[PDB]
């Protein structure tokens, strides 16, 4: 029971930044606390979840295995770049990402018409919920819109399932956002990389029903009572 951001690869939202507002709704149910040293798979002994919020320093292979052994042994990770992707962020995490079908591409999302928000990369998404049961808040067979800021779209095979989409108002049209991986009786590890660093940061999430979306995000990696 601790939840763990990585902030020693030169993270763009560590617990020292950003993500402030997140924090509050975790460090009820956790242990929120920050990784400076390189990861070695004791040092994740008691993390529930790893989390790196748009790392932008490279990852070595032996950090990797690190990971993957943490992984298939039941722990979680949450990997989220942003726009422009490992181009514009100078990071090898799709070398990892690469083995459970989620790749980060590098490109930006954008907006249709100007409405409430300064750029045009501070995309609106009103219909980019692809699972049914996604909507573990409200609505069945109504809408969720969230604000997607300045994120890149997943390119997402399996096993690797895709879960939000950039709708059909933002462009690219209909193009992954947001995936997870279950997969294999490892026991259930648990991986979902978010094209955006920015959707769950102090700036948006109080904004628009992120906050939604965030708590499902979280109680699947958490789990939880969500099962697609």
């Amino acid at each position: 029971s601790t939840i763990l951001f990585n902030a020693y690869k030169k993270e763009v939202f560590t617990t020292n930044t950003g993500t402030k507002s997140l924090q509050k709704r975790l460090r009820s149910n956790w242990k929120i606390q920050s990784l400076k040293d390189e990861i070695t798979s004791e040092k994740l002994i008691g993390v529930k979840l790893w989390i790196t919020a748009g790392p932008r320093e490279k990852f070595t292979a032996a950090e990797f295995e690190v990971l993957k052994k943490y992984l298939d042994s039941g722990g979680d990770i949450l990997v989220m770049l942003g726009e422009g992707g490992e181009s514009r962020f100078d990071t090898n995490i799709n070398f990892l990402l690469e083995e459970y079908g989620i790749m980060v591409n590098n490109d930006a999302v954008v907006r249709n018409v100007y409405y409430k928000y300064f750029h045009p990369k501070e995309a609106l998404v009103s219909d980019g919920v692809l699972n049914r049961e996604i909507s573990r808040a409200a609505g069945k067979a109504q809408a969720l819109t969230f604000v997607y800021p300045f994120g890149a779209t997943l390119s997402v095979m399996k096993p690797a399932v895709a879960v939000l989409s950039t709708g059909s108002v933002c462009f690219p049209l209909n193009r992954p956002i947001l995936a997870f991986y279950h997969s294999k009786n490892q026991g259930f590890g648990k991986l979902a990389v978010l094209g955006s660093c920015h959707m769950f940061s102090d700036q948006y999430l109080d904004k628009e029903e992120n906050s939604k979306i965030m708590d499902v995000v979280f109680q699947w990696l958490t789990t939880g009572d969500i099962h697609l």
